[PDB]
């Protein structure tokens, strides 16, 4: 356990943007530079290669927590299809042996992409439900950042 948490999002390029500017910048430096947690981004950490799904697989392993952000974006990609096609990220869920922050910022009005996602829930053990306002929640100590930080590590 290398990390406190592994931050997992999706950015699709050019549909809110303020949703954007949370998910990529505001949540991972108020994490890291304000409050001092240790998180992986593929995005930033890792380079992608013939090895990608192992070291995706290591990493997570290695996370102690797994930050979901539930963006427009991250529905239209389906960026949790990686937890469900690797064999051990899928046992990892299920099992509980990784708790799961899932980080709701928009309201799933599509019925196939609701049903999707419920399912999903269900196939976590350990699943938190943290709800972003908005701007309101962006805010420095605010009620979504203390739930938050109450469901991180340490």
């Amino acid at each position: 356990k290398e990390y406190d948490a592994y931050l997992s999002y999706t950015k699709v390029d050019q549909d809110n943007p303020e949703e954007e500017q949370f998910a990529l910048e505001v949540l991972p430096d108020v994490l890291e530079k304000h409050y001092g947690y240790k998180l992986f981004i593929p995005e930033r950490d890792l380079i992608p290669s013939g090895t990608y799904m192992e070291d995706l697989t290591r990493y997570v392993e290695q996370s102690r927590r797994l930050i979901i952000v539930l963006t427009p974006d991250y529905i239209l990609r389906r960026g949790w299809s990686i937890f469900e096609l690797e064999s051990r990220l899928h046992n990892m869920l299920v099992s509980g042996e990784i708790k799961v922050i899932l980080i709701e910022c928009t309201e799933l009005k599509g019925k196939v992409n609701c049903q999707e996602v419920e399912s999903l829930k269900r196939s976590i053990k350990l699943l938190s439900l943290i709800k972003w306002k908005g701007s309101k929640s962006s805010k420095l100590n605010s009620k979504f950042w203390k739930h938050l930080v109450y469901e991180m590590p340490i």
